[PDB]
């Protein structure tokens, strides 16, 4: 594969890992997404050490409100992340 | 990371592609197409004609400056990817 095809896969990849741990094994929940953050943007974002913090990734993130983050809005936060990069650098 | 380095690798393609020709920041239906038919032939097929360039700029030109800007371009990484992830449930 391409760099960007396998940039789309380590994606769905990355969520599948971490989604599939606990509950839901399609969706993030709040312990989820903060390993997550913690383990694999530990050069983008800084590290989750606070419930509070947790709660408020969590609130930004859930679209649709059912308390966790599912795939598609797991994809809006990479495009954030991505997407603000992209504005610094070019 | 795999993470870090996929939202690295967005950011490459995109630039590497947009900043071949005009405006180095956006992607002009020549450039789009190139980025399609080279970087994704495992997942799109090949762009052969005027006519799907047309439509897929059309379908990704949300604001209508007959480009494809960064964010464009991540909602198409996102239909891709989210289809690809519906596919298995
Ligand atoms: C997802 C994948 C993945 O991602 C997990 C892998 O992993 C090895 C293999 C193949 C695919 C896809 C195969 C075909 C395909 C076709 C179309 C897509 C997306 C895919 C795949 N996605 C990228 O979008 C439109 O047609
Ligand atoms: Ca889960
Ligand atoms: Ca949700
Ligand atoms: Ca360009
Ligand atoms: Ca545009």
């Amino acid at each position: 594969m391409s760099e960007l095809e396998k940039a789309v896969v380590a994606l769905i990849d990355v969520f599948h890992q971490y989604s599939g741990r606990e509950g839901d094994k399609h969706k993030l929940k709040k312990s989820e997404l903060k390993e997550l953050i913690n383990n694999e943007l530990s050069h983008f974002l800084e590290e989750i050490k606070e419930q509070e913090v947790v709660d408020k990734v969590m609130e930004t993130l859930d679209s649709d409100g059912d308390g966790e983050c599912d795939f598609q809005e797991f994809m809006a936060f990479v495009a954030m992340i991505t997407t603000a990069c992209h504005e610094f650098f070019e």
